């Protein structure tokens, strides 16, 4: 086994968050006094090594904004353990009523903790290749973090959310991640729209080569838009890092928009 192991008995999943077609999410108690996330295993979907990966990137990684792993059960059926998140999905939240109300200042400081979580991916050197609004999750008090680390990997696919080079040759590079970080501010511009609205997977692809990058979501200031070309800059290396974005976002209101009504 692993020192991440824990006797299934010690768990008890009571509430089915969600449900996808590896296997559905769970909110549970861990060893009666703790409160967790479960992610179970639907035994024909996916090997159990494919699925735990997952937890095996979680392992080396540690950070406020990322989404803690707590234990594994690897025997069928696999689970995964983790923090849990009590607002769910940034997507959904985006989508719903209750995210009607949030404003810029929110908005700013909910991509600031994202950009936090990365620029840790980032001086971690790893490369997460899924970031997206589907995969934040919200908590207590609007705290975001990062989640799905499925595909993450040390550095040794969407169209819309991945960037042309990772896309086309399979470049991936935490700069493919920034590209992706960029389509995630619209998402959060726009309360969780799709990116590249009436345009299919090809045609976002044949565009995005052409040179076209997404207009300035209405509402949002054209510095913010400004720092979402920055991120799809076609050339990965002319990409900001994460450690800047960060940096950019917490002090936004004051660095860049003071005179922000
Ligand atoms: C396993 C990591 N993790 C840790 N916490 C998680 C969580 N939490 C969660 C999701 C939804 C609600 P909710 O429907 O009650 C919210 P509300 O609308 O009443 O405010 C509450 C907690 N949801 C999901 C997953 C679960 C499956 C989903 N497609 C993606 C996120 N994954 C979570």
């Amino acid at each position: 086994k692993d020192a991440w192991e824990i006797p299934r008995e010690s768990l008890r999943l009571e509430v089915k968050l969600g449900q996808g077609c590896f296997g559905e999410v769970w909110m549970g108690t861990w060893n009666g006094t703790t409160r967790v996330a479960i992610k179970t295993l639907k035994p024909g979907t996916m090997s159990p090594e494919a699925f735990l990966q997952e937890a095996q990137v979680m392992k080396k990684l540690r950070h406020e904004k990322l989404v803690q792993l707590y234990a594994v059960v690897s025997e069928e059926p696999i689970y995964i353990v983790t923090e849990y998140m009590s607002k769910g999905s940034l997507l959904d939240f985006l989508k719903g009523e209750t995210g009607k109300y949030l404003r810029l200042p929110q908005l700013v400081d909910m991509a600031a903790q994202i950009a936090s979580g990365m620029a840790y991916v980032e001086r971690m050197n790893y490369v997460h290749r899924d970031l997206r609004a589907a995969n934040i999750l919200v908590g207590e008090n609007l705290v975001c973090k990062v989640a799905d680390f499925g595909l993450a990997r040390l550095i040794e696919f969407p169209i819309k959310w991945t960037a042309p080079e990772a896309a086309l040759y399979g470049r991936f590079t935490i700069k493919s991640d920034v590209w992706s970080f960029g389509i995630l501010l619209t998402e959060l511009t726009t309360k969780g729209r799709v990116p590249y609205p009436g345009m299919v997977n090809r045609e976002v692809l044949d565009q995005v080569e052409r040179g076209y990058r997404m207009p300035c979501p209405p509402e949002c200031p054209e510095s913010l838009h400004d720092l979402m070309c920055q991120c799809w800059r076609k050339e990965p290396e002319e990409r900001p890092t994460f450690e800047y974005l960060q940096a950019f976002l917490e002090d936004y209101f004051t660095s860049t928009e003071p005179q922000y009504q």
